[PDB]
C-alpha cells in the first residue's frame, strides 16, 4: 500500500538479498525500494522520520531530501545534510512538515548524506491531479504501475574510494534483478497488464550512478511526463534515463497475451541480458507463467531524444532568445583531477554549520558563507542562466537544482539552443566533450538551493556547488520550527563537535 501524505516512517538496518546474494542495508519502511509516498497536489505532507540507526558501517545519521519538490517557505526541510539542515542521530526523529502547491507528477525520495542512499534509502514519491489533463490517455495508474530502475552494489558504500569509478553488481528493476557477476536464478520483478488496457506507467531512476537503457519489448511508450512536467504525447520505443529522472509512459497492452522482456541496461557494469540480468517480465492476464522469449532489436528505430519533448502547458522560456540573455548569466567551470571535483575551481567539503542555519544566524553574503568559494549568491526576482559545459571526466553527469525546475535551452549531443519550447526538469545529463547544455529558471524561491552532479560517487567527490537565492529574504520567507532548531546542537553534541 501506499502511505502519507501523514505518516511515519522509520529508517532501519536490515539483511537484504534482492539479487541473491546477502548484504546488511539502510531501509525505510523495512523494504527495498522503501514504501511509495503519495498525495495529491497541493497537500500538507507531515513525514515523521524515525532514526533508527544502528549500524556505523552505514552510518547511524541520516537525513532525507524529497526529490523535485520545491519547498517553497520551508528550505528547512529540504534534507541536504549541511545544506539545509544537520543530520538526525539515532533514537530521535524529525517531521518534516511541507506543501506541494502547484506540483504534480512522479518524485522519489532519498538519503542525502554522503552515500547512503546506495545502502538503500531509497523510494518513490507521487503527487497525484486529481484534474490530471491528461487522465484520459489511460485506464490504470497505481502502485502497480511504478517501475523503479537501481543499481545494487554488493560492498558498502562507505567502504568506495572518493573519486573512483565504482561498478553495480546488479541491476533492479522494481527491486529484484540478477548479479551480473556469479549469476544466480533469483526471482524477477513481473509488471502484470490486462490485454486492452491503457496503463500509465512512472518510471523513476533511483540510481547512484549508471544511466539506462530502458525498453519493453514487443511495446512502444508514449510519454507524457518528464520529471513532474506534462509533456506532449512522444512515443519511442527506448527511453535513455540518466540517475534521478523519472517519465509517465503510456504502455498500451495491446499485444498479444504472452511474456515479454523488460529491459534497462546500464552504462557501466554488467552489459546484455545472459542469465537474466538487466531484465524484468511483462505479463498479461492469462499467459502462461514462464520467462519470455522475445528478443530486443539490433537497434531501436524510435529513442528518446531530448529536444523532441515538449510541455504539454505553454511554459516558454523566460529571458532573451541568446546565449547571456538574462538578468545573471553563468558559466560553471566544472572540472575533475585526482579523485576530486570542482566547481569554478572549489572542491565542495560540506561546512560544520549547514548554509540555511549560517544565513539565519545572519551572515550577509556568498563571501561570509561557509564553504568558502562553494557559495554563489542568486539575485531575487530575476532570470537565471546556467551554462554547463562538459568535459570533466565521468560522464555524461546528470546535474540536479534543488528548489526548482528548469528549461533546457540546450541539451546533450546538439549544439543548438531552444527559446521556445524545451521541456522543463529537473535533472538533466550535461553531454559529452564539447557540448554546453544550458538551463534557465527565475528566482521565487529564497532559500540556499543545492547543484550537483546525481552521480552520487561523484557528489562526495565533490562536484557541487550552493545557490543561496536571495539571502536578504531567507530567514523571514522560511521560518524554522523548533525540532529544526533542535538538530544542529544535539548532531554536535552526539559527535563531540564544538560551534
Ligand atoms: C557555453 O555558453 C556560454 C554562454 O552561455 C559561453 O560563455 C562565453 O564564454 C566566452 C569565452 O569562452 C566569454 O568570452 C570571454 O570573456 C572574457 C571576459 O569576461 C574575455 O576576457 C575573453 O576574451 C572572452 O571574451 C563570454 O563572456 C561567455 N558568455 C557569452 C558569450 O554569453 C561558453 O564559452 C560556452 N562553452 C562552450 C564549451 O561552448
Ligand atoms: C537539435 O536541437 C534543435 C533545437 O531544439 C532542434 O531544432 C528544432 O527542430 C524542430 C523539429 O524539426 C523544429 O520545429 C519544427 O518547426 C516547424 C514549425 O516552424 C514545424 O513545421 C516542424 O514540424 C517543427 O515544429 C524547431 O524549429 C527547431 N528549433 C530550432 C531552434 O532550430 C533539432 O531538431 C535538434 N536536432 C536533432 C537531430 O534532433
Ligand atoms: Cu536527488
Ligand atoms: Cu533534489
Ligand atoms: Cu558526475
Ligand atoms: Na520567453
Amino acid at each position: 500500500a501506499q502511505i502519507g501524505p501523514v505518516t511515519d516512517l522509520h529508517i532501519t538496518n536490515a539483511n537484504i538479498s534482492p539479487d541473491g546474494f546477502s548484504r546488511p542495508a539502510v531501509l525505510a519502511g523495512g523494504t527495498f525500494p522503501g514504501p511509495t509516498i503519495a498525495g495529491n497536489t497541493g497537500d500538507n505532507f507531515q513525514i515523521t522520520v524515525f532514526n533508527d540507526l544502528t549500524d556505523p558501517s552505514m552510518l547511524t545519521d541520516t537525513s532525507i531530501h524529497w526529490h523535485g519538490l520545491f519547498q517553497k517557505g520551508t528550505n528547512w526541510a529540504d534534507g541536504p545534510a549541511f545544506v539545509t539542515q544537520c543530520p538526525i542521530i539515532t533514537g530521535q526523529s524529525f517531521d518534516y512538515n511541507f506543501n506541494v502547491p502547484g506540483q504534480a507528477g512522479t518524485f522519489w525520495y532519498h538519503s542525502h548524506l554522503s552515500t547512503q542512499y546506495c545502502d538503500g534509502l531509497r523510494g518513490p514519491f507521487v503527487v497525484y491531479d486529481p484534474n490530471d489533463p491528461n487522465a484520459s490517455l489511460y485506464d490504470v495508474d497505481d502502485d502497480t504501475t511504478i517501475i523503479t530502475l537501481a543499481d545494487w552494489y554488493h560492498t558498502l558504500a562507505q567502504q568506495e574510494p572518493i573519486g573512483a569509478a565504482i561498478t553495480a553488481d546488479a541491476t533492479l528493476i522494481n527491486g529484484l534483478g540478477r548479479s551480473f557477476t556469479n549469476t544466480t536464478a533469483s526471482p524477477l520483478s513481473v509488471i502484470t497488464v490486462q490485454s486492452g488496457k491503457r496503463y500509465r506507467m512512472r518510471l523513476v531512476s533511483i540510481s547512484c550512478d549508471p544511466n539506462y537503457l530502458f525498453s519493453i519489448d514487443g511495446h512502444d511508450m508514449t510519454i507524457i511526463e518528464v520529471d513532474g512536467v506534462n509533456s506532449q504525447q512522444l512515443t519511442v520505443d527506448q527511453i535513455q534515463i540518466f540517475a534521478a529522472q523519472r517519465y509517465s509512459f503510456v504502455l498500451n497492452a495491446n499485444q498479444p497475451v504472452g511474456n515479454y522482456w523488460i529491459r534497462a541496461q546500464p552504462n557501466s557494469g554488467g552489459q546484455g541480458f545472459d542469465g537474466g540480468i538487466n531484465s524484468a517480465i511483462l505479463r498479461y492476464e492469462g499467459a502462461t507463467v514462464e520467462d519470455p522469449t522475445t528478443t530486443a532489436p539490433t537497434t531501436f528505430s524510435n529513442p528518446l531524444v531530448e529536444t523532441d519533448l515538449h510541455p504539454l502547458a505553454d511554459l516558454g522560456v523566460p529571458g532573451q532568445p541568446f546565449r547571456g540573455g538574462a538578468d545573471d548569466p553563468l558559466v560553471l567551470n566544472l572540472a575533475f583531477a585526482n579523485g576530486r571535483f570542482s566547481i569554478d575551481g572549489v572542491s565542495f567539503v560540506p561546512p560544520t554549520v549547514p548554509v540555511l542555519l549560517q544565513i539565519l544566524s545572519g551572515a550577509q553574503n556568498a563571501q561570509d558563507l561557509l564553504p568558502a568559494g562553494s557559495v554563489i549568491s542568486l539575485p531575487s526576482n530575476s532570470v537565471i542562466e546556467v551554462a554547463l559545459p562538459a568535459g570533466a571526466a565521468g560522464g555524461p553527469h546528470p546535474f540536479h537544482l534543488h528548489g526548482h525546475n528548469f528549461a533546457v535551452v540546450q541539451s546533450a549531443n546538439n549544439a543548438t539552443p531552444n527559446y521556445v519550447n524545451p521541456i522543463w526538469r529537473d535533472t538533466v545529463s550535461i553531454g559529452g566533450t564539447g557540448d554546453n547544455v544550458t538551463i534557465r529558471f527565475t528566482t521565487n524561491n529564497p532559500g540556499p538551493w543545492f547543484l550537483h552532479c546525481h552521480i552520487d560517487w561523484h557528489l562526495e567527490a565533490g562536484f557541487a556547488i550552493v545557490f543561496a537565492e536571495d539571502i536578504p529574504d531567507t530567514a523571514s520567507a522560511n521560518p524554522v520550527p523548533q525540532a529544526w532548531s533542535d538538530l544542529c546542537p544535539a548532531y554536535d553534541q552526539a559527535h563531540n563537535i564544538s560551534t
